[PDB]
């Protein structure tokens, strides 16, 4: 109903950014479903998706910091749940991603080591902005949790 | 050769994150190329890419805020170039993306309006964090641009 | 009392009067009042007496402006469009970007006039300064709006 | 490199679904010397047609950026960027928003019989436009001071 329209739009949000529709719909579903935890089979049914589709997109959302795998006592099935404060956890992963990109800027700067310094301006700006934003976000998340 | 390695690593960075390899390579190239502006054909031939591949991924990088389409005087070719302060521009786009997600959180909250408040906790957390971070990042970019 | 097609027509006129396409205005108007909110490409072409090409190109424009979104369903291979949540706020966010891009262009112009008398660059400086100020104003305002009004 | 900035302004316009010529014309009037330019001077500068200059100048006047003027002892039509042109452009945007908000009101009346949920989009539109009109008007007043 209105719920599946929300899930649909989460799919579009992802799709419009070159990410998978299914990952978006999965994130969406995990934001509104009841109970919060969902088995692999429940997700496949809910989303009209293959088990392979569920597995690969769940893996991606775990990588990005939004959801987690969990086990339920007495049950052998695989479960997933949106993490507590999931979008904060997402931002923590983005800090790590920014540091990774910083390291790549170094690679580029070394590669341009022989070239005029002006040519390296773009990479220096990238590295400097990333270093700045990592601190901004880390500090901000610290305060938020308080 | 060392430049090419950087470009490939940028491809890998994008690809590890469910984005296209070519978008990453294209961003990498626009970070290091000389001159900074590059024609569609220059990009395709530098990156071993089709025209369709260049067009699709250039458009994505424009969406993401990193590069711009460029018109060149007396020249009919399409050009692209890294935006000024490109990663700041990318962060501005992130603020906009966060605002879009916050709008969606509100849609979700309305959809759950008849359900117990507990069921909406996840969406409230999402909404609140996004609103907070949008403001934090906007303020920070303002302070930074004054450097 | 007005009806929906009078509104749609007037939205078309609003767009055309500003050198935008009439069909883009009518399409935006339709997506503001249609039920259901989501519409297929075919449904839009039918309702507006338009070609599939017209719907496609004008839908693309409204997406770029930030007002509408493309949707798709795995089982379905029709293209759907829908007005975005908080569409005009989203539109205003795109305007913030547009002003930033114009500010960057003003910088290009200022550099090109580097060897001219500074009086000649007054117009560009005014452009740059107004845009910087309005970007901040609008950004702050949309942040505050999201809280609610 | 002046023609480079001009060409780039043409691009900005064409990207937002306006004419390349209107963008080039605005660009030219931002950097030209003297600030005032005759119709023929504009056509020559931009390698443009007189009809193109006329049409696009009218649009830039409508948008608030430039003005048509007369020069004593001269028969020619002249144009010039307005003082604080982008503030003037913003003033015109406020007026455009008010017009658009009036249309939202038409839409709301047209849906008066329907369930109120169906009018949510139009209510959001109206609310945002009003809010922004107030914000921008306030901001422009403060800026001029
Ligand atoms: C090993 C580390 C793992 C970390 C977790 C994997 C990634 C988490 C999500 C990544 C999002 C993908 C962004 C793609 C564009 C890169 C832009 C960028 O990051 O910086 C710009 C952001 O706006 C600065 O301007
Ligand atoms: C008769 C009353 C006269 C008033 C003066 C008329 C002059 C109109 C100039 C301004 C409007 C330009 C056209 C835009 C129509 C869509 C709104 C917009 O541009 O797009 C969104 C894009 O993201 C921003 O919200």
């Amino acid at each position: 109903p209105d719920i599946m329209e929300f899930v649909e739009q989460m799919g579009g949000y992802f799709e419009s950014r070159s990410l998978t529709r299914l990952a978006g719909r999965l994130l969406g579903w995990l934001l509104v479903c009841d109970p919060e935890r969902q088995s692999s089979e429940e997700l496949a049914t809910a989303l009209a998706a293959s088990s392979g589709g569920i597995s690969t997109n769940a893996r991606m959302l775990i990588q990005f910091g939004f959801i987690e795998r969990l086990a339920v006592a007495g049950d052998r099935r695989t479960y997933f749940r949106l993490r507590p404060n999931a979008f904060a956890a997402g931002e923590r992963e983005r800090i790590r991603a920014m540091a990774e990109l910083q390291d790549l800027a170094d690679v580029g700067l070394r590669a341009l080591g022989d070239a005029p310094p002006q040519r390296s301006r773009r990479l220096r700006e990238m590295r400097d902005l990333l270093a700045y934003m990592e601190n901004v976000v880390s500090d901000a998340l610290g305060r938020y949790s308080q």
